[PDB]
């Protein structure tokens, strides 16, 4: 089994709307992260990882899931932790890298997000916690994937 990396992901998502992040350099909607530095962790590196990419600042983050991705002829596994939260308290602001924005939730803008999203995001509005797997081909294509709700992440 290959390796894996640690990464965080974080949905800002409110009773109506999810706040994405545009990905500037690329062009689809993501919840805002990055990999996890040595010595934090990994919820420590998901309110860093918010901060730097969208501007927002919080005191905590709830888990919500994990998702491990493998990409064909890339060596390492990206082990994604999952989080979410409700509770903000300024405004989100855009850089060079990542373009918040608000999406209504009947507008969730998946014809240009990851095709992966489109498995686990609906059952992170369910207010359900899940494991994912997902094997791609370049960034259009899923060779295999696995997603299985769970009441402990
Ligand atoms: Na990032
Ligand atoms: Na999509
Ligand atoms: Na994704």
């Amino acid at each position: 089994m290959k390796a894996s990396r640690l990464y965080t992901l974080v949905l800002v998502l409110q009773p109506q709307r999810v706040l994405l992040g545009m990905k500037k350099r690329a062009g689809r909607w993501n919840g805002f992260g990055g990999k996890v530095q040595e010595g934090e962790t990994i919820e420590d590196g998901a309110r860093r990882e918010l901060q730097e990419e969208s501007g927002l600042t919080v005191d905590a983050l709830h888990k919500v899931g994990q998702i491990v991705f493998e990409f064909v002829g890339e060596p390492e596994l990206m082990d994604v932790h999952v989080f979410c939260t409700d509770s903000i308290q300024g405004t989100p602001v855009e850089s060079d890298e990542m373009r918040p924005c608000w999406f209504q939730l009947d507008q969730i803008p998946f014809k240009d997000m990851w095709p992966d999203d489109s498995y686990w995001f609906p059952l992170l509005l369910q207010k359900k916690k899940f494991h994912g797997y997902f094997k791609f081909q370049g960034q259009d294509t899923i060779l295999d994937y696995t997603l299985r709700e769970v009441d402990t992440v």
